[PDB]
C-alpha cells in the first residue's frame, strides 16, 4: 500500500501542476481496449523510418507491450495505448508506406488477409487508434541535431509525414539515425539557423563541399525546397520547477513506472531521479515525453507503481 | 554483510570454476597502480577509431572510471587496471596515431607537456601499462554487433599489438569494433556464399551480383587468410553456476549473478533477485564477468542480491 498525498505531506514537496502536462501524457479520458494476440503495424523506436508487423504481448494499465513477429522478444517495446506511431493492418497499404514482413518473410510474399488467418489471430480493431496545417512536405530540407550525437547540427529531409508529425533524416547517414517530430521540435532548425549562431553544420557523407557549403547549391543539385523558416514554431516553456514530484517509466526496465523528482531543470528537458535510487540512475528527458505523467496516472489507470526504494 | 559460501550452500548450487575463468577476468597478480587526477590515452568505448585524453575520474578495486577531458561527466566510463585499450601519454606521438584532444582544443595546438603544466596534473606512469595474422589494410567479413543479422565487407583499419580494429567500407566509424583472431564476429573473404548468407556490400558500390576480387583489386586490398581465422574453444558454463558480472547499466556496481542460459561463445546473465527483465546476454570472454569472490580479493564492492 501506497499513497501520494501521505508522501507528498511526509517529504514536504508540491507535485507537477496536472495542468502542465500535454494530453498524451494526462490522465486517459478512455479504457486501454488492446487484447494480447491482436496484430497491429507501427514504427520500430531504434529504426523510426520502419515500420513493423507487431502484436500485443502484455496489456499493463493504459499501456501494451508490442512484439515483432517472427523476432527475438528482446526487442518487445512499451507504448501508451494512444501512441501515434502504432497503426491498424493495412495502414502501410491505405497511406503508401512500406510495411517490413515479420522475421523471413519476404515484402512480395506478405499478405495480411492471409496472414492473420495461418496465425488464427485478429486485428486490433480501427476504433483503438481513433491537423493544423504545418508549412512542411515531404522532401523538404533543415537543419537537425542528431539526437544521438548531439553537439552535432546537420544537413537533413522531412522523408514522411503523418498528420501534423514528420521523419527527419540526415542526407547520406544510414536511416538508424532518423527520428520522428512536428513544428515546434528544439531539434530542427531552417536553413541558414547554424552559419547564424556561428554553429558548425554538418555536412552530407561524400559531399565534397564541408568547409565550403552552399545551401543554395545544394539546393538545385537535389531539387529540393527548403522548409520555410514561417513553418517553425516556439516551444512555450513547460513550467515543471526543480523538487517537484511526478510518475517516470524507467527506461531501463521500462515494464515499471516509478516514483520520480524534478532533479534539475533544462529549457525543455527536465532530470528524472527515482527516489530512494542512487543519483547514479538519473537522466535527462524532453518534458513533453508519453513517458513523463502526473501523480496518480498509474492509480488512475490501473498501472502498478514503484514506490521509493 | 553478506557472503557467497553460506549462499552456495542455501541456493544448493555450485559457482563457474576459477579454471574456466580467462586471464583478464580472474584475480589479477598486481594491486591497482591507479590513483585519481593521473592521465593517460585511451579508446572511446563508443567511436572505438578515436583516441581520447582521459583522465583517472576514480579508482575502485582493480577497476578506474576515465573521464573524457572537457567533455560532460555523462560520458565516464570504467574499465580494469590491466585493459588493453588504455595507453600512456605520448603513446599515440610514438605509434603514429591520431589522437583526440579535449573539448574546444584543435589538434594543431594541442601538447601534452604543456597541457599537463596547466592541469597541474601528472601521467600515469609507464608501468602500469605493461600488461595474429592480420595486417592493416585487410578485407574481411564482419558481422555488425549493433545489427547482428548483418555481415558486411569490412577492412583491418588499426592494428595494436594481436588486437585489431574492424570498420565497415563506407560505413560511420561508431560501428567499428576491436578484436581478435578468435573472435565469432569476422569471417574470411567468401564465407557469406559458402554458407548461402547475403554480404552487405558498401553503400555507394554499384553491384548488391558483388564481386570480391574487383573490389579488392580496385580498393588495391589483400584479403585475410583464411588461415589467420583461430578457433575458439567453447566456454564450458553450464546453467545455474554462480560469478560477478559489471551491471551493464550502472558499471559503478559489480553484482551476485547466475548463468540464466547459454550459448557457444555467450551467457545470459541474471541478477539474483532482480526480475528476470534485467538479464542479458554477453561474450564469455568478457573482462566484465568475472569468478566467485573477485570483488573481495580486489577491494571492490560487491552488490548482494535484491
Ligand atoms: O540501421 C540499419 C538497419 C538495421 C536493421 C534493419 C532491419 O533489418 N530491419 C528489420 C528488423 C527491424 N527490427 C525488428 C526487430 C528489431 C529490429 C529493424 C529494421 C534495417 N533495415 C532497413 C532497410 C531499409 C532501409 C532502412 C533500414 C536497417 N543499418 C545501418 C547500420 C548497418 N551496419 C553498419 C555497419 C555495417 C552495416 C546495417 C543496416
Ligand atoms: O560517429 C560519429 C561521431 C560522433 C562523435 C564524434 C566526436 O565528436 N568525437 C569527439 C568526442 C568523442 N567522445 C568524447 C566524449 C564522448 C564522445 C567521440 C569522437 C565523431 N568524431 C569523429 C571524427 C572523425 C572520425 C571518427 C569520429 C564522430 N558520427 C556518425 C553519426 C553522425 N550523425 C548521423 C546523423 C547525422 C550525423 C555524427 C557523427
Amino acid at each position: 500500500a501506497w499513497c501520494w498525498a501521505s508522501y507528498l505531506e511526509e517529504e514536504k514537496a508540491v507535485a507537477v501542476p496536472a495542468k502542465l502536462f500535454k494530453e498524451h501524457q494526462s490522465f486517459p479520458y478512455n479504457k486501454n481496449g488492446f487484447k494480447v494476440g491482436m496484430k497491429l503495424e507501427g514504427v520500430d523506436p531504434e529504426h523510426q523510418s520502419v515500420y513493423c508487423v507487431l502484436t500485443v504481448a502484455e496489456v499493463c494499465g493504459y499501456r501494451i507491450k508490442l512484439h515483432f513477429d517472427g523476432y527475438s522478444d528482446c526487442y518487445d517495446f512499451w507504448v501508451n495505448a494512444d501512441a501515434l506511431d502504432i497503426h491498424p493492418v493495412g495502414w502501410c497499404e491505405k497511406t503508401g508506406h512500406k510495411l517490413h514482413p515479420p522475421k523471413g518473410y519476404k515484402e512480395e510474399e506478405f499478405n495480411w488477409q492471409t496472414y492473420l488467418k495461418t496465425c488464427k489471430a485478429q486485428a486490433a480493431p480501427k476504433s483503438l487508434f481513433e491537423v493544423i496545417p504545418s508549412g512542411f512536405r515531404v522532401g523538404m530540407k533543415l537543419e537537425a541535431v542528431d539526437k544521438k550525437n548531439p553537439s552535432f547540427i546537420c544537413v537533413a529531409t522531412v522523408t514522411d509525414m503523418v498528420d501534423n508529425r514528420f521523419l527527419v533524416h540526415f542526407d547520406n547517414w544510414d536511416e538508424s539515425y532518423d527520428y520522428w517530430c512536428e513544428a515546434s521540435s528544439p531539434h530542427i532548425h531552417p536553413v541558414g539557423w547554424c552559419k547564424e549562431h556561428r554553429r558548425t553544420l554538418i555536412t552530407p557523407p561524400g559531399y565534397p563541399n564541408v568547409k565550403h557549403f552552399s545551401w543554395d547549391k545544394y539546393l538545385e543539385e537535389t531539387n529540393s525546397l527548403p522548409a520555410p523558416a514561417r513553418a517553425f514554431k516556439v516551444k512555450p516553456p513547460h513550467g515543471f520547477q526543480k523538487k517537484m514530484k511526478l510518475e517516470v517509466v524507467d527506461k531501463r526496465n521500462p515494464m515499471f513506472i516509478r516514483v520520480a523528482t524534478v532533479a534539475d531543470t533544462d529549457d525543455h528537458r527536465v532530470k528524472v531521479h527515482f527516489d530512494g535510487w542512487n543519483n547514479c540512475y538519473d537522466y535527462w528527458i524532453d518534458a513533453d515525453s508519453p513517458d513523463i505523467h502526473p501523480v496518480g496516472w498509474c492509480s488512475k489507470t490501473g498501472h502498478p507503481l514503484q514506490p521509493p526504494l
